[PDB]
């Protein structure tokens, strides 16, 4: 770990101070590297897996974990290769690799079947997984997924490219959060330290067979596990209504909605609503 | 306008070393504008007709080292650092609008005392060139547009995917290996500067993204409004978009355009095939 990486790890730990319940941080071994997991909830309760949005880490679930972990043994898994505490190894970058990584996580956590919640990148990993390992998923809540139904609008790339510039994180977040005062300052400090940390592990080369990815009509038609799709009305990475329409056109028996007064990071903007909505779906 | 950071100092060091590649006498100076202090490198005979060069994104005016001996033998050549891009120009309150970028270049022309000038732009500089010539035709003689950023077609998403990786371990070699077809064409000193600029992240702010700014694709009617002679050169191995589709579109709409896809070249064609590119553009401007 470099000095920027040490500093990022520090900010991550401070961000856990926001976690309103007791949790345990630990590493699990996989074929693609040591994977960080935060576990919460009763040991004997049914399992729930959380996969975070890009660059945000597992720490982002602080406004949701008190409600979700009351009933489920919840595992917030740091996505291998993204900006967080997981340490990737031998990742070619294919959708198959990422699916196998998560399978190793389920396997090492003792999970047979589980409920899943993914936001942004985690939403894309969730769709990928349920399509490949359907017998391991009870049902899945996909929230503002990265691509999946529609390609990224070029605005996303324009703002993302300016992240690593003076005032780039503020600019990026203001665009994504619709200029709303939502994120706790401590978490923002972590997000920024992640952005500053650029000498860590290498990214896999861009790959048509990796992520981000838009599923074909026939791939969407093949979904076999129940899905809840939540999008925000103020989503900026693609048009939310168009995404819902494409999802509804092909994913059989989907439950889906565009949430008023929320955008992309809807789990942090409208936790009370989102917390109950997802729980209602899992029941 | 922050004091120059340690990474900024390192970038300035690399910019200076890269200027050692310039095979002709030059001068570095600044032009004061409503929009900031614009860095310019001037070369060629002082009374010769003017030529303005506009570099591609993140590369700076130092990128013209393989072309300047030929071009400045004939023209008083001004290599202008695009205001707000990663280079020696110091931006102040740049809105980032297409109108304001044209007004910025007009002030540069006015300060340099230019009436009409030939212009050469590559990538981002090509997009500034098309924008400027459509708005201010009376200030342009003819224009060479080389591998322009968007302009005719939108960027293929891979551009963005590779660009986003620039600030990662091995991000620059990955980006360059992709854009340059795994070839070793850039001078190591120039690459050291390109990398130093990528690492210099605490300088100026960027204008906020804006549909009324760059990058941009001109409409059919906009393309049809062109009223100066234009040369479009594209590379057979272009990666930011399909060069043949871009050529077809340009030819269909820009009146009297001269356009060709160059062999054994990709995006940064001026550094990949300088001998050919140098004569071709001079031929175009000469008669
Ligand atoms: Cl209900
Ligand atoms: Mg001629």
């Amino acid at each position: 770990l470099s000095d920027n990486g040490i500093r990022y790890y520090q900010t991550y730990n401070e961000s856990l101070s926001l976690w309103p319940v007791r949790c345990k941080s630990f590493y699990i071994s996989t074929r693609f590297g040591q994977t960080h997991v935060i576990a919460s909830g009763p040991e004997d309760a049914p399992p729930l897996v959380l996969l975070h949005g890009a660059l945000f880490s597992s720490t982002m679930w602080y406004p949701n974990i008190a409600d979700w972990s009351s009933k489920y043994r919840t595992y917030a898994v740091d996505i291998i290769g993204d900006k967080n505490k997981s340490i990737p190894e031998n990742v070619s970058g294919t959708r198959t690799d990422y699916a196998n990584w998560l399978l190793d996580v389920f396997d090492n956590l003792g999970i047979e079947k589980s409920h899943m919640i993914g936001l942004s990148l985690g939403g894309l990993h969730t769709m990928n997984f349920l399509l490949r390992m359907p017998e391991r998923v009870k049902s899945a809540a996909i929230l503002s997924p990265a691509e999946t139904f529609l390609p990224f609008h070029h605005d996303f790339y324009k703002y993302a490219l300016g992240l690593t510039a003076s005032n780039g994180v503020e600019t990026f977040l203001n665009w994504m959060m619709n200029d709303q005062n939502v994120l706790h300052p401590i978490f923002v400090k972590q997000f920024k330290a992640g952005v500053m940390w650029q000498d860590g592990s290498r990214n896999p080369n861009p790959n048509a067979d990796g992520f981000p990815y838009v599923f074909t009509d026939e791939e969407l038609r093949s979904a076999r596990v129940p899905i809840l799709l939540l999008l925000g009305e103020h989503e900026v990475i693609y048009d939310p209504h168009s995404a819902l329409h494409r999802a509804s056109s092909f994913v059989p028996d989907i439950e889906a909605e565009v949430i008023k007064n929320a955008g992309h990071v809807l789990s942090m903007e409208q936790p009370t609503y989102v917390n109950e909505r997802v729980m209602r779906f899992f029941n």
